């Protein structure tokens, strides 16, 4: 089974665990390049009743994001404001999360892809580049970073 975080049947708690960032994505591509803030390798996802504790590295950072008021929806600080939900999970293999920033009065969206394991399927990246261009996010702006 698929679901989305926003779904009648999603089952946050298939989400606890080990999660790699494979690929990132944004309509600001300085944002997730090489010095950008927003290039950061997921390590685990920790469930808990009313938020996510996202453990990363890019040195070891921390993040708890809240649930908001609407179902699905996180919020989290970190280099301004983020909202975000996950708009296609298998649980299993992949992960697949819509953010978006407001910082200084400006926006941006990010997009990500997490696996189970280091890296993922052909096919499973191809599913993640028709997403992003549904958001409008251009292919030459998504990295892969499974390779870094």
């Amino acid at each position: 089974e698929e679901a989305s975080s926003t779904g009648r049947n999603f089952n946050v708690e298939k989400i606890n665990g080990e999660w790699h960032t494979i690929i990132l994505a944004s309509d600001k591509r300085e944002k997730i390049e090489d010095n950008g803030n927003f290039r950061l390798f997921l390590e685990q996802i920790h469930v808990l009743e009313k938020s996510l504790v996202l453990k990363f590295h890019g040195s070891e950072l921390s993040m708890v994001a809240d649930k908001t008021e609407k179902a699905g929806e996180y919020s989290v600080t970190y280099d301004g404001f983020n909202t975000f939900t996950i708009p296609k999970t298998d649980y299993d293999n992949f992960l697949m999360a819509h953010l978006i920033n407001e910082k200084d009065g400006e926006t941006f969206q990010l997009m990500g892809l997490y696996g189970r394991e280091p890296d993922l399927s052909s096919d499973i990246k191809e599913r993640f580049a028709q997403l992003c261009e549904e958001h409008g996010i251009l292919r030459e702006n998504i990295i892969d970073l499974s390779n870094a």
